C-alpha cells in the first residue's frame, strides 16, 4: 500500500491538470499541461518518483498504459506500472469525487492568480494541509515512515 | 528544525536550476527556468510547501529576500522568510559541494535526456535515493513523521 499511487487526468480552462494521488492517504500532486501525452505523463513520473517512493502507478487511461515513454520512464524509475481499472467499482466515483473538490478549491483560489497553473498549485497545498485530526501531508509521511522502520 | 530549507541557484547549458534543500536531510527538489525572477522563485515555494511542511526559508539571495512577490508567497503559504547568510561559515562550501555534486549526476544522466529539465529530475531522483545507510528520501520522512509523533 505505501508505494501505491493513481494518475487522474481532467480539464479546465481549456487545459489539462495532471494529477497523481497517493492512494492510502489521499495527499496529491498536481501540475497543469497543454495536453495530455506520452511526454509529459513520462516527466511528471519522474519528477514524482523523485520525491516520494512509488512502487506502483495505477495508470490513468489506456494510452499512458500503452505509451513506450511512460512505459521507459516507469522502468527508469523502478516503477511498476499497472492498469487503473476499477476491479473495486468504488474507484470510479471515487476519483470523480476528487476532481469536483479539486476543481471547487481551484475555484475559491481562482481570483488570486493570472495563471492556472498557479492556482493549481494552490489548490494542492489547500488539499494536502486540509485536517480531516490528519491531514492527507501528515498522513503519506506517517504510512511511509512506518514502512521504514 | 524539520520544516528548514534552503534555496540554491545555480546554472548549467545557459539556464538556471533553482533547488530547495532539506536541511536536515539533504533532500532536495529542482527546477529548470529561463532566469531567477521573483515570480519564478514564489511559483517554485508554493509547489515546495503544498508537498512538505516548510517551515522556515533560507533565500537563496537579496533579491529574492527583497522580493515582494516572494514575500508574499511566503505569507500565502505561511512559510517564515530568513536570509541564507553563512552565520556558520560552513554553509557557502556546502552549497558550492552540492551544486558540484549535483552537476556532476546530471553529467551522468545528460545524454538519456534530450532536455535539460528531464536530466535534472533524474539527477534529483538519483541524489535523493543515494544511499549513505539511509538515503536522504528515507531521512526527510524519518524526520517530519517524528516531529509530527
Ligand atoms: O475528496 C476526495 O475524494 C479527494 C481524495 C480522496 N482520496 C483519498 O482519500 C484516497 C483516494 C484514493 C484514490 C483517489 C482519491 C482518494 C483525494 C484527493 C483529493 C480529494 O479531493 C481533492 O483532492
Ligand atoms: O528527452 C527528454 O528530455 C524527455 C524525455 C526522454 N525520455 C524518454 O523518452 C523515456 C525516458 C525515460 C527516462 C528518462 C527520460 C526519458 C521524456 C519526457 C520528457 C522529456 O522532456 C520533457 O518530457
Ligand atoms: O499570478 C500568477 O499566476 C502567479 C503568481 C501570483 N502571485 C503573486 O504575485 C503573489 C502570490 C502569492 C500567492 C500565490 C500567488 C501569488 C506568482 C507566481 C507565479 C504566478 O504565475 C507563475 O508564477
Ligand atoms: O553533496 C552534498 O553536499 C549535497 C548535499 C549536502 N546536504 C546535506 O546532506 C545536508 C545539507 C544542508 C544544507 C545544504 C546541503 C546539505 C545536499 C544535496 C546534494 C548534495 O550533493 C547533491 O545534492
Amino acid at each position: 500500500s505505501p508505494g501505491i499511487w493513481q494518475l487522474d487526468c481532467t480539464h479546465l480552462e481549456g487545459k489539462v491538470i495532471l494529477v497523481a494521488v497517493h492512494v492510502a492517504s489521499g495527499y496529491i500532486e498536481a501540475e497543469v499541461i497543454p495536453a495530455e501525452t506520452g511526454q509529459e505523463t513520462a516527466y511528471f513520473l519522474l519528477k514524482l518518483a523523485g520525491r516520494w517512493p512509488v512502487k506502483t502507478v495505477h495508470t490513468d487511461n489506456g494510452s499512458n498504459f500503452t505509451s513506450t515513454t511512460v512505459k521507459a520512464a516507469c522502468w527508469w524509475a523502478g516503477i511498476k506500472q499497472e492498469d487503473g481499472i476499477p476491479y473495486n467499482p468504488q474507484s470510479q466515483g471515487v476519483i470523480e469525487s476528487m476532481n469536483k473538490e479539486l476543481k471547487k478549491i481551484i475555484g475559491q483560489v481562482r481570483d488570486q492568480a493570472e495563471h492556472l497553473k498557479t492556482a493549481v498549485q494552490m489548490a494542492v497545498f489547500i488539499h494536502n494541509h486540509k485536517r480531516k485530526g490528519y491531514s492527507a501531508g501528515e498522513r503519506i509521511v506517517d504510512i511511509i515512515a512506518t514502512d521504514i522502520q
